[PDB]
């Protein structure tokens, strides 16, 4: 048994990158000792072929063990390689394979193409050297790195396969190659080989070409992307047992921070958004306000909220349509404010479509302590997220091996992603030193969000996505329709969550689990809140705005005294186009409520008749006695009595009942035939608005 | 003036016949003095052409007159005439027509035709003699009757003819013919000439030909019977003011009678019939009862009663269909047991078909004092009644003029009529001394009834009719289905009068005015008495002859935790084909009670299902919760609980309240559907029987 002392593992790095930071800590977690060649100088090895500086710092650190026959040298790269197995097994597997200096093997051959010839047949195995990683004795490698006299920038793999290549050579000093992927695992031309090992408290790669479990990791060529997905799990990246290995999981002044706020296409609920940015948990005389809105639909909405914004923050800027900004410029000018102002530590975008029901996101991601990190957004109840978890070989998305887990919180952790987008945190020193180009979106014909990543894998920044917490979702934007008065009414379908909060009375569900918020003022006739007072002043509006009420020849679905039949001055939801919106409603939250409230009953919201009543004293005041055609009737105020009108309250003749003060949140549930004889009684002053639905004809 | 005591009035009579006495007091309203001739003797005057003794007889009593110049007198029959006006007003005209001897005119030539031409031409009078009627001095008179000198039997028409027709006699002694019906009305050849005329309180008939108004009403020929109509008013017969002017109008032992009862066909509610029997207010003890049943169909319903007969009345006699007796041989026994029984002062006919709701028939008919007399029966709300005001000229039914004013009772009192039937009330001694034939009723092809009431007709008896009072009515009889358990049960259509009585609630009319029967036991679940006993204990009893229930795979209009289909064991009102019966039940019973209970609500008792459910220990002993297919449900109970079943309630969820003991007779009304969640509690021993219809589904 070799001993684990006589093992080093040299590696070369100029800077310390996240790519070699990520291996120290797989060196760290295996007790490996790592010596690290060309920290403080620059990379004169090029970009193409080259590293041959590599070879040069080895040359000269190996001249120290030159006669150390005791000792075992280990070297790979550091920015695209992490560790899977101890030293003490990595030293079983090298004695197994009976080489003095073993490289490892890949399935192509470069640069020159054409030495394929002088390599040895291998039956199964790769053929071809790699010199991303070899391991052997010290004075072989001496003997062999001692051989370099050529430039910075020529090629370390060519002056290495040169060697091996040399049969005297190769059989003298014994060198071989890890055809198998005994110890090294190369993943360019093995993507299909490679899959991840869990164990309780660690994970691991299996390659199931040849059965073996290798000890490095080594992302070559086009595979970063592919290393970055298998480095959130290996070695302790994340565990089924330990959860996440480098991130908080559990949670005196904080940090200054540019809050950039981006309006690209008509968004739903935005007065919504611009309220919550009052409410995020971050103190706001340490933030700084950037808003651009492109679309001139949101300029009432922007300005509305703007006193407030100024007032709460400590420093404010919009830049409107009248700009004509493209996204990618907008979003150029916002992060390079941020990049020109020393006192910017953070910088948070965050688009308008996304929805922060964690009011301490900011801080949660701001203490992860990462250069780009954005929180886990998701549509509601489906896949699509504001990140990918894969690339397709022309960058378009694509579906990674665990991304379905990660949307649905199987697993949670902070994630090295390839894309991310509509909200993120940037560390303002990252764009000072790593990134100083204004044209970070923009500058191709690239899409700017695309063109963003981008920017940061180029530079090997690592993007980051946390669904360590729930953080929100995302508005769904795609057909929103924006000619109506009022077209947040109209996204009952689109964005149903949001719908209910802004539209469904607030104390709606409460009532409905029971807590005795429901009223049964008259016998058989039940009162609960249904809309909330802004869904009432925007439903009114926009029957005002179609302003053609009904009046002589008006047919209803009233039985009074025979046929005598009963109008009201009313609007139909299908007259306005809102009827099988209205329907949604009464489906989603008028069927559950009164099956509550009716123990027995069942319903599916079936209603032909759904139309807003007027009353005034200058037209129709009263609705004299009758029954409906309906099995129930859905009775909602839709505004303050005393305020907006006097008088005007229903009574119940068989039961000698009045509904004397509604109230504008609520809806009356009644039955509509045999029983319940009922008559609207005249409306003195004002304009009384209700709405009516004869539901299960 | 000629003094009006210088008038008499000669006529000839045999017997006090009831058109002799009609003359008489038609005689003594206007204060004539009459000598009647021949009352002692017998009719040799024979059938054809006679009334040769009426001359004789004349020509003696002349003899004492044959000087007075100052004495007029008029000679008429007696039995076919009626007089119309004053002897003032008579002797008026009989100047006017300054004849000394005026006899009456007429259309036809009689008995020879060919002496037609000797008459004088008249323009447009009538211009024939007729010997029923004329008037002149005594000694004229004598002078002509005098030259009698032939058989009894020869022809006193001819005679005055021959007379007559002798220019130089004619004009000698000046005789004249009325030819315009001044004086003297014959009927024959001149019927749509003659109408009535009204007053305060005496009744005349006018010529509308002629504009006159005669005073001798001759029914000559074949018009009695136009004669006994104008004499039911003519002169105070009926009047508008005095009403009838010879019945009672207002109301120690009564005579013994014979209560004679025909079965002659299939009849409804013959077991109410017979039991009626027993409630006829004349005291049984002096009444004899015999029945003729033709029907086997009735033996057991006339044996059910028989011992509560016999009980009740001093005798009885059955003759069954085992007898195979004709109606005519029937009537002719029942009637000739009387004739031949001098202790039966009245015989009483009365048919099965015959509903009395007055008790006190035969004691009001026997008080009136006539030969033959039948109270005015109707079927309900139609013209059709028991007897016929006129006759077609081969005895088939006519209307007469005032037959609608009858039956609607715009006109009451005592009627001469053609043809009665169903009741009627005859003279014992009438039987005896006028009728003593046993073929009364047969011995001819013609209809019994017919027969029956032309042996009185030609005999010169009067039928009489009283609608002074309301009698009673007439059972549909027509197409009476037999082919059923309980056929009174499908009555419901043709007799709705009798079917309410016998099978609605005795209750249910007062609880329908208020009045407080009607009881609420659980929230807008009304209950109110609806079947009588009897038609609960026949509808089970039809449903188990039957026999047929439901069981597994019996689909029913119910709902209850949505698809789960709610069954029963019933008994649909379509299978039994009592469907229609029952929609008609509704209609008129059930509807009018719901819409008085809930007041707004109109229906006209829809009903697509209805069946009567059955509950056992042993099969289906409950019904788990459940809504209805129908705006609201009747429940009516069909038998008792306690006597026949334990348990079984109906238990109403929403409003923790039970009817624990329903009653045999009473429904309930509750809603269907939303708010009636309702189960039927286990039967836990017998049996339990309901009957539902889910109405206006
Ligand atoms: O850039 C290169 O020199 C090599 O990039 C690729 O091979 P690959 O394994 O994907 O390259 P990297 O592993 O990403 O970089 C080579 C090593 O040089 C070090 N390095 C690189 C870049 C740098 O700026 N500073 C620095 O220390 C790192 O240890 C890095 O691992 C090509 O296959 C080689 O032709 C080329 O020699
Ligand atoms: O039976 C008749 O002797 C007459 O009947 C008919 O004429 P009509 O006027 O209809 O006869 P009636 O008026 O019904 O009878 C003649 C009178 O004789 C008397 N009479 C008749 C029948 C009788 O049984 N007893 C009796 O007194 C009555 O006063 C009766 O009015 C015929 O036209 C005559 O040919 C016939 O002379
Ligand atoms: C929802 O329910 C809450 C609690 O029942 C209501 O809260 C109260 O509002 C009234 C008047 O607005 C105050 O007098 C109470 O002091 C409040 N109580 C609490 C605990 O806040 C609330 O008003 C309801 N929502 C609506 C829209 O009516
Ligand atoms: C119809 O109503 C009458 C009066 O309300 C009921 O009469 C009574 O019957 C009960 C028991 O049968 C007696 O205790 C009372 O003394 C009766 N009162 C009178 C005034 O007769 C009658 O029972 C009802 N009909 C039915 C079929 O129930
Ligand atoms: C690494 O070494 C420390 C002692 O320096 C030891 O406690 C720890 O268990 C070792 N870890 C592994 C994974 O060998
Ligand atoms: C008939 O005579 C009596 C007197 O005897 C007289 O009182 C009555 O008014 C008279 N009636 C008529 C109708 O002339
Ligand atoms: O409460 C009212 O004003 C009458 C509403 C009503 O009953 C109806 O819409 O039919
Ligand atoms: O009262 C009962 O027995 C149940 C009757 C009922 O509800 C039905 O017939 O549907
Ligand atoms: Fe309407
Ligand atoms: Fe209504
Ligand atoms: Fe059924
Ligand atoms: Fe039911
Ligand atoms: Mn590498
Ligand atoms: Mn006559």
């Amino acid at each position: 048994p070799v001993n684990p002392e006589k093992l080093l593992v040299i590696t070369v790095a100029t800077a310390e990158t996240e790519g070699y930071l990520r291996f120290l800590r797989s060196a760290e977690f295996f007790n490996y000792t790592v010596r690290t060649l060309g920290l403080g100088e620059e990379w004169r090895g090029g970009d193409t072929v080259g590293g041959g500086q590599k070879v040069r710092w080895l040359k000269k650190e190996m001249e120290k063990y030159a006669d150390r026959e005791d000792m075992i040298i280990m070297f790979v790269d550091s920015y695209d390689v992490i560790l899977a197995g101890s030293p003490t097994e990595l030293l079983k597997k090298f004695v197994q394979s009976g080489s003095r200096l073993l490289f490892s093997a890949e399935s192509f051959c470069w640069p020159e193409w054409g030495l394929a010839e002088q390599y040895p047949e291998v039956g199964t195995g790769k053929r071809f050297l790699n010199s991303g990683g070899f391991i052997g004795f010290a004075t072989t490698i001496h003997q062999i790195v001692r051989q370099w006299k050529y430039k910075d920038d020529d090629d370390d793999q060519l002056f290495y396969t040169r060697l091996y290549l040399d049969p005297g050579l190769r059989e003298k000093l014994s060198l071989n190659l890890d055809h198998k992927s005994r110890i090294f695992q190369n993943l360019n031309g093995a993507l299909d080989e490679v899959v991840l090992k869990f164990d309780r408290n660690r994970v691991r790669i299996r390659n199931v070409a040849y059965d073996t479990l290798p000890i490095v990791v080594h992302g070559n060529g086009p595979t970063k992307l592919q290393l970055n997905y298998l480095g959130n799990y290996v070695p302790n990246g994340w565990t089924p047992e330990g959860g996440c290995g480098f991130c908080n999981q559990d949670r005196q002044p904080p940090p200054r921070v540019f809050l950039a706020v981006f309006v690209e296409q008509p968004t739903p609920f935005l007065p919504r958004f611009l309220q919550r940015l009052l409410l995020l948990d971050y103190p706001p005389d340490r933030v700084t306000l950037f808003l651009h809105n492109n679309e001139v639909f949101h300029e009432p909405h922007i300005a509305d909220s703007w006193p407030q914004l100024q007032d709460h923050f400590s420093a404010v800027k919009l830049v409107g349509p009248e700009e004509a900004l493209s996204p990618g410029e907008a979003r150029d000018m916002a992060m390079d404010l941020c990049r020109q102002d020393p006192e910017c530590e953070f910088y948070f975008s965050l688009d308008a479509d996304a929805v922060l029901t964690n009011l301490q996101t900011l801080r949660i991601l701001i203490e992860e302590n990462r250069k780009v990190i954005a929180p886990m957004l998701s549509r509601h109840g489906k896949l699509w997220s504001n990140f990918w978890g894969a690339l397709s070989p022309d960058e378009y998305y694509a579906r990674s091996e665990d991304y379905v887990e990660l949307v649905q919180r199987k697993r949670v952790g902070v994630w090295n992603v390839p894309y991310i987008s509509q909200a993120y945190v940037i560390r303002g020193d990252t764009l000072r030193m790593e990134l100083p180009q204004r044209d970070v979106f923009s500058g191709s014909d690239t899409d700017p969000d695309m063109a963003f990543c981008k920017s940061f894998r180029d530079k090997g920044i690592f993007l980051h996505l946390s669904n360590q917490h729930e953080f929100g979702r995302l508005l769904a934007t795609s057909r929103y329709d924006t000619e109506h008065l009022h077209p947040d009414l109209w996204q009952i379908f689109d964005n149903p969550v949001d719908w209910k909060e802004q539209y469904i009375h607030e104390n709606y569900s409460r009532a409905l689990e029971g807590e005795g918020i429901v009223e049964q003022p008259c016998p058989d006739v039940y009162w609960f809140p249904l809309l909330s007072e802004q869904m009432c002043d925007e439903l009114v509006a926009e029957m005002e705005h179609y302003g053609q009420w009904s009046g002589g020849r008006h047919e209803d679905s009233r039985l009074a005294g025979g046929y005598e039949n009963v109008p009201t001055v009313d609007i139909h939801m299908k007259q306005v186009g809102y009827e099988d919106q209205w329907l949604q409603l009464l489906r989603t939250y008028v069927g559950p409520m009164t099956e509550s409230l009716f123990p027995g009953y069942h319903t599916k919201a079936r209603a032909v008749m759904n139309f807003v009543v007027r009353y005034r004293p200058d037209e129709q005041p009263s609705l004299r006695p009758h029954h409906d055609s309906s099995t129930f009737t859905l009775n909602v105020a839709l505004n303050h009595k005393g305020l907006d009108y006097e008088g005007g309250g229903c009574r119940f003749l068989r039961y000698d009942c009045v509904i004397s003060s509604p109230r504008k949140g609520w809806a009356l549930l009644h039955p509509g035939r045999l029983t319940h004889y009922h008559e609207g009684l005249p409306t003195t002053w004002g304009t009384r608005y209700i709405m009516v639905s004869f539901v299960d004809p």
